[PDB]
């Protein structure tokens, strides 16, 4: 199994790593029908989503949990692995340090 | 998909954006039958619910209630709410926070 | 829908509103068989439960209420009011409101 | 219903109240097959477990077991002072039935 | 039941105890399909995973995997010192079976 976000990311098609190296500027969360999604934003101008939604179901909910608490604690994100065939780019993985 | 709360809100009928720019004044939570809901309040005088589940959105209602609770307790400044205004109190569809 | 804990409370029989205006003094949680409950306590001497499960909507709510009491206790968050069923010993929590 | 941990404890066979009046010294959590459990420790020398869910447990206890493990983790992380533990003492380590905290 | 992480580690095959006595350096989490996993990293050079749920996991492990990942995240965010890890050493990276923290 991969031992880093970059390794994991290189396994998938239509992905790229973003080096964020920053805390989340804004956190948006919606329960509107067909837009049950999370949107985060950075002062870089970068916008990301956790897409509207079976072990992936639990993982999707975990990701949204992680982004929320990461925003609330002002935790510095190292990288994001995102799918770049979506607008905004959809999050596949997150890494944080230190 | 939408890239902001304002864009998301615009996709829907009977919605409006409230600018809060404030922390939540009060959090109310009920487990009473037929009223399994949260109610939040602001010093502006605004009152909103997350509304009782009824006829993918089920986990989202739960997440919103989660978010509002931790937001209240940490006194986190809410930016905007997107709400349905065909209900009283207005029902939350989306929330945004900026740091 | 109701707009406050007081309005909500007045929709049900065998309820009343206690004005707590204080943090939780003690938190007790049990996983014993048929006593899967939370008990909370205040300086006033008041004692309340989240009572053992008997609707499908309510099961998720009972669990949330217990989550809420726990973190309310750990953060020393002032409870404004409790809406409670007074046909139980101790009184059983239907709703909670929090404001400083 | 019982109105205190002591009252509740007295309702079951093979239980006692350990008065702890201290924070958790160590939290141990396992996802190893058939030992999906939590062990907690105090500087008194006390070791306790939340038992693995099994045939001795009724359906209603399953969500409660998960809750108790939640509480112990957050209790450990926050250095929250535990007042009493109600434990079953026919297990090794003693098994947590209930916990109480006072501020 | 075992009364410590080392005792627990000794009930299983293909396990070893890593003594960390350190907070987590990095936390990585993925919802990518077939890689629904968490990876953690320490200053010592060590790397660990909580592996994707799979056929090798029994049904009681499913909630424990989710819990282990909940624990690691919050451990990372609070900078809480991890004492020991019980890891399966027949996976790369080593897979977490148990965790202990002490202060
Ligand atoms: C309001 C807000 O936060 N964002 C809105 C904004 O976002 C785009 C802009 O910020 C531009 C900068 O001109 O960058 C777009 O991203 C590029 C990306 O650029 C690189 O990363 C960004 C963050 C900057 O640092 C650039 O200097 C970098 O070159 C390219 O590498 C990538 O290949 O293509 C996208 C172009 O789409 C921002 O787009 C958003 O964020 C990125 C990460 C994607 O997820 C994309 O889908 C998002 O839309 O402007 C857009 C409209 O263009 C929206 O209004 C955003 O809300
Ligand atoms: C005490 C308390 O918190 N809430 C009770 C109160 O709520 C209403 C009042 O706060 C009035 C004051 O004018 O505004 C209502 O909202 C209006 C809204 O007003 C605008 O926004 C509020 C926050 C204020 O800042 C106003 O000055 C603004 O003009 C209008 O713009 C909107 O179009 O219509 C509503 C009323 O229909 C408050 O209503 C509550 O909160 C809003 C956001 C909705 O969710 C609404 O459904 C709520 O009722 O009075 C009401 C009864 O009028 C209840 O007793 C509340 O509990
Ligand atoms: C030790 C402890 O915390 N509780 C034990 C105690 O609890 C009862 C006492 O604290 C008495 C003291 O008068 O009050 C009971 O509550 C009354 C209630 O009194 C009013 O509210 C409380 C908060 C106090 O402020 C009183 O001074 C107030 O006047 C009345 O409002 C109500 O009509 O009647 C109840 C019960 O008669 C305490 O009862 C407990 O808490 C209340 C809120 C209910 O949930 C009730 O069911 C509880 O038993 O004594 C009991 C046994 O009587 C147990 O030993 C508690 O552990
Ligand atoms: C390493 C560690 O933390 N614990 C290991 C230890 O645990 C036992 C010791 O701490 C002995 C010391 O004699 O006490 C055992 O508990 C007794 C209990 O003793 C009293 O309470 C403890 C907490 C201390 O304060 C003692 O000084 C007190 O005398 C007796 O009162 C009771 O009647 O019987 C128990 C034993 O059953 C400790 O046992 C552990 O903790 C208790 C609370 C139970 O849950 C028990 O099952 C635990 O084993 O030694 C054991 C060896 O079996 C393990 O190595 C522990 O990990
Ligand atoms: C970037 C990063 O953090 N880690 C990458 C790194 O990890 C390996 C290295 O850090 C080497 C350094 O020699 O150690 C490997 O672990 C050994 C282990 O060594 C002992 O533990 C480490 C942490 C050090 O403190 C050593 O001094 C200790 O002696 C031996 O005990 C064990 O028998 O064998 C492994 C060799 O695989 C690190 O391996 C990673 O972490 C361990 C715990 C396993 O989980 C393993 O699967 C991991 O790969 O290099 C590897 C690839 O070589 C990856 O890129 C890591 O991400």
């Amino acid at each position: 199994a991969p031992q880093s976000i970059t390794e994991l990311c290189s396994e998938y098609h239509n992905t790229q790593i973003y080096t964020i190296n920053d805390k989340i500027l804004s956190y948006t969360e919606s329960m509107a029908g067909k837009r049950e999604m999370v949107i985060i934003t950075f002062k870089s101008g970068a916008t990301f989503q956790v897409e509207v939604p079976d072990s992936q179901k639990k993982a999707i909910e975990r990701m949204k949990d992680t982004l929320r608490i990461t925003y609330l604690t002002e935790t510095k994100i190292d990288k994001l692995c995102v799918w770049n065939n979506k607008t905004p780019n959809s999050i596949a993985a997150i890494s944080m340090e230190k």
